[PDB]
């Protein structure tokens, strides 16, 4: 019954779901001028050479690229984090228009759109166990402009005539996702919590200060898709994201400056 609309939308979803009003709930706004750069921070390591992507799905809420996470391929480390985290799925939230759809603000600015490579911590086995973790997850963001396209985001935006409607998949072999890095893996980061229900207080936020930027016709083809199924009157798959949660007492950390 979540989702996103007037009546099952974020403001509602307390109800089935009490930790949305908890002490360590996500996404924030980035005040740029409150975050404390940290010297202690490592460098971000980002080891992506052997991931493999197996399929593509429309879940109701947006559409995931999963990898396959059986062995150490895809995987995060250094940065903030302890473990080694490995790439189980991306996904993105994005907006009805270009002036929103982000989930993180930076000093109130949303972007057009956030995708979010999320990664789970290799000491606890599997995904299903790492939710339950304070330190389970790991979860890369990275912000989207509007602007000239991404090529390395072409592969993904032309498959979604195939997942049209809630619970389509296909095939999604050799997807790379490193050509959706921005240049630079300058971070913010901060505890939070998973942005959609269960909204488990799980994840290590990693936040990319730079976008990267893809163009009109990409963005305009994610707003084609539905969040209904295929028996079902039509509505657009636009707006699926949360807004900015209260910060309470937790400091946002800054790899630069
Ligand atoms: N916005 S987010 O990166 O915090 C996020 C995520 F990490 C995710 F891993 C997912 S999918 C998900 N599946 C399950 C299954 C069981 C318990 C928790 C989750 S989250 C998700 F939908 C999502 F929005
Ligand atoms: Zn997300």
């Amino acid at each position: 019954h979540w989702g996103y609309g007037k009546h099952n939308g974020p403001e509602h979803w307390h109800k089935d779901f009490p930790i949305a009003k908890g002490e360590r709930q996500s996404p924030v706004d980035i005040d740029t001028h409150t975050a404390k750069y940290d010297p202690s921070l490592k460098p971000l390591s980002v080891s992506y050479d052997q991931a493999t992507s197996l399929r593509i799905l429309n879940n109701g809420h947006a559409f995931n690229v999963e990898f396959d996470d059986s062995q150490d391929k895809a995987v995060l480390k250094g940065g903030p984090l302890d473990g080694t985290y490995r790439l189980i799925q991306f996904h993105f939230h994005w907006g009805s228009l270009d002036g929103q759809g982000s989930e993180h603000t930076v000093d109130k600015k949303k972007y057009a759109a956030e995708l979010h490579l999320v990664h789970w911590n290799t000491k606890y086995g599997d995904f299903g166990k790492a939710v339950q973790q304070p330190d389970g997850l790991a979860v890369l963001g990275i912000f989207l402009k509007v602007g000239s396209a991404k090529p390395g985001l072409q592969k993904v935006v032309d498959v979604l005539d195939s997942i049209k409607t809630k619970g389509k998949s296909a095939d999604f072999t050799n997807f790379d996702p490193r050509g959706l890095l921005p240049e630079s893996l300058d971070y913010w980061t901060y505890p939070g919590s998973l942005t959609t229900p269960p909204l488990l207080e799980c994840v290590t936020w990693i936040v990319l200060k730079e976008p990267i930027s893809v163009s009109s016709e990409q963005v305009l083809k994610f707003r084609k898709l539905n969040f209904n199924g295929e028996g079902e009157p039509e509505e657009l798959m636009v707006d699926n994201w949360r807004p900015a949660q209260p910060l309470k007492n937790r400091q946002i950390k800054a790899s630069f400056k």
